């Protein structure tokens, strides 16, 4: 699906709030509050507009300590089944499969050091797969943002 | 500012649909369409709920190319200066200050390998502080969500 | 367990000297020698102060080979029973469950690398748990003292 | 300064407890209340003996985050000079000289990883002999003692 | 087999082009068209011509990633049977047998990194020899060339 | 530039001999002797047919020391002047800038260690931009081969 | 074993000419035929003199590619039986036990790259508790020397 | 100088006894006196034979510390003028110009780590082409011999 000025208008608009009515984007690019309306709606059957939520700060819900963590696993083959295993883990908000070093890499994020320590011994380092995590502690995260279509 | 259960509820509602009513929340719980409007303003002030905002897909935008680069200085004090060059450009959506062997930590998201080409050398490397990058490519991203408060 | 201005000054004092007599400290402070006394108590069972004891210098005994030892398992599942081998051995005198490369990071004292080298290979790496060891010999140790609470 | 098995007798006694009665380690090794005393100054005034202090935890006074740093330095002769400026600081416990890859290696002890943060930004890697620093962050520190005589 | 300065003048003009005329070198180097055709039929048994062919080029036919990849294996031993797994696979043009860290060090051209991460884990990574793969995916190609005998 | 399957029936057949025969092809495919000629000259201009050149196996002109050497600069701004200092050597056959650890992977062909050790001291490593180097040298070189298009 | 300048004056003489005659150091040192006789005598009965032998040049013997390996175990606990193995190669000239990465660091001498390549793959990887080898090739070796006792 | 059977014999038995008999030899291969006495004598012109010498034992001497030590610099160029520098110190024994991470890696024998301590530091850090230094220690030489040609 390609993408107008007209889409990326809307996606910077509604991006920075979902509630900016489309009534009043209408006015701004000097179109109906009707092909907003479908634009959008285009948009989200493409996949490009996954849907509108509250972002949340984990900070200021005591989320101290978070981290990347590189998995190396014991043989390269066993990928798919670390990944499933890692998935129910809910302090795992992120995987990758990347260049490297590593088999995977991942973010989890955790209130403590105490916490963190919990999850990594007996929640991740017990998985069979794995023969070594190496985890890089976030001490500073100055900037965090988006994508800007 | 620490948060019950009726807090949490709010939340886990709101991260899936900003849009959902508080109207049903307070028949969900069995509270007042009011204490809802109140708990959000709460947790908005203390900085908690930071926006309302559609969620975009990168892949569906385009961005093929994922990475994470590792950046390495020529001396370690420089990481503030090196920080205010990094954080001007725009395809680079995350920045951390982690532990292990590099200075900063950073994701940029770029549509193509000659355009990543082109940022690393003319944009990322031109920056004057910065000895070394190492960027790991992401081939999949399989795990992608959020803090689940 | 919290701790007063009065709990930091004790400290300090006990920390130099174990013998520095309760009724030095009152007059030192403005209190009774009987707060003195009970102060103290109550750091012990908080677990703050975990004993009186001489200190020795392992060097002027002839340990003149101290190492830290990176441990690297076959797997990271593997560190509970790694340790618990470890811990009955009395070269080892610390040991660390550490970010970044290895599994468990260990400090042994040795009084020459000719011990050292027999500690190394017929008590610590037998442990069948382990893959590779990477040892750091210490050279010189010019700053070894104590939080300043 | 050669010791023998008296001394180690009294080294083992009072390194569990300073305050132990000379007169009961003389009903102990079969010896005189004044042999006891004797022995005792001359491991001091050999150095072997370097004190008598009461022992504190760091944890029960709220460092959650000890750490080691490995600190490498723009060239190798500059470790008289960035010694000088790290043993200025008092959240460095511990400093030495080894083998392997890094120049410094040294312990410090934080509260949390926010003032850890602070540390090492403001107070390690404004040193500017200081290339590169990495820190290995301690999750678990299940041994902890001495060298047993 | 030695070789000429008639030698070398022949597979300079050949290896520039494979179509210029025997006739047209014989004038140039004062010989007949008859000793160039044996010359370069001696450098064919030789083995140092090894054919005439067109040269290509991958990136104008859509091989947009190419990469070097390292790979480890479980054990040394395990080379043989590991390159007979890769040399079956298409996108492996190359395979070295190198110092330094890597068992077998390969080239593979993909099209994408969608295709590369297909190739990676679902034809690499699945031989069973291989603990693990360290891609360096090629960001420009700014020389390739011959040897100029 | 898109290619169907006469294209590629093409470039199969004239990058295993250059000299094949038009008028073979078109019997071959059932075309004319004309489109042959017209496919393969719109490839040229298209730049996906680069040449015809015979091949030389630098093994049997004397060549056993082949080697890959990562190149590591004093600062990564440096890449567009090392890389021209690079390219002047003619033992320099190919180099890319790449992920991963170097700023500039290249190839030597060199006919002996003492050659390329003369190349690295004197014309690789006198090149001012250039921290250190690694090679890898090639001690087997099994698989050597193309894009299968 | 003890030694006096007298004992270090012989081995400087002998250790530069075995055959320097014992009655011209008798007149050198201003002591007997007699004494030098049995100093040397006692050296060799130390086991500080171990023989006199010629010393030859491996690299006049065509031995033009030295090097070092670093050799790395499955499990540590395999050194002695590795070790075992590589003795019996006549090509292993040297080995360690040395601190840092490596399980064990071994000296081999070979004429050719292409000798070093089947040692390598069917003499020493083929040792069944080897996991890898890393080889560094011996370009140069400017200073070869004796301890100067 | 290529050498036969009786160039290799003669070589054989004095690397193990400078001393034996030319009488021996001769009567042994069955030649003459004389051949013997000649073939050692190209041997030497050819540089081959570079000398007689009685072999030490460092060990026995008190060297308790061998260690390598890979020196990195500040610039490659920079390796003629660390050489010069680091053959002056007498307890560099030997230096090698290889292949892997390291520009220059050197052996040092000393008599204790306070030694080796004091070298370091003193005599070869502060050798100011050289960046870092990493030293690996022999805790064990179980393996040292000679081509056996
Ligand atoms: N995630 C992976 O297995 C990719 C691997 N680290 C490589 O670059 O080859
Ligand atoms: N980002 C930093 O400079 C921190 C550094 N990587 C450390 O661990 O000490
Ligand atoms: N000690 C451990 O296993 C922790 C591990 N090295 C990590 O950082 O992930
Ligand atoms: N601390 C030092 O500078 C010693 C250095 N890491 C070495 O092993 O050579
Ligand atoms: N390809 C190999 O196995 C060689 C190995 N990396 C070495 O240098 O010892
Ligand atoms: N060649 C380069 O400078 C790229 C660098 N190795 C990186 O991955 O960031
Ligand atoms: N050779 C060995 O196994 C010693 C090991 N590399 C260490 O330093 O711990
Ligand atoms: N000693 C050197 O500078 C050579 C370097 N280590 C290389 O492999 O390129
Ligand atoms: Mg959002
Ligand atoms: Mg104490
Ligand atoms: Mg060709
Ligand atoms: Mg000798």
């Amino acid at each position: 699906y390609l993408i107008d000025n007209l889409d990326r208008g809307i996606l910077e608009a509604l991006m920075g709030n979902a509630r900016t009515a489309y009534a009043e984007l209408a006015k701004q690019f000097g179109v109906s509050p009707e092909t907003i309306h479908v634009r959008v709606e285009k948009m989200k059957q493409a996949g490009i507009i996954t849907g509108a939520r509250i972002d949340v700060s984990p900070k200021q819900l005591g989320y101290d300590v978070g981290c990347f963590i590189g998995i190396i696993l014991k043989s390269a083959k066993d990928y798919p089944s670390a990944l499933a295993k890692l998935e129910s883990l809910d302090e795992v908000t992120e995987a990758y499969y990347t260049t490297g070093h590593y088999s995977i890499f991942i973010k989890v994020m955790c209130r403590s050091i105490d916490a963190l320590q919990h999850v990594l011994i007996n929640k991740i380092q017990t998985i069979d797969e794995i023969q070594s995590t190496e985890t890089l502690i976030v001490l500073q995260n100055p900037i965090m943002r988006t994508i800007k279509p």
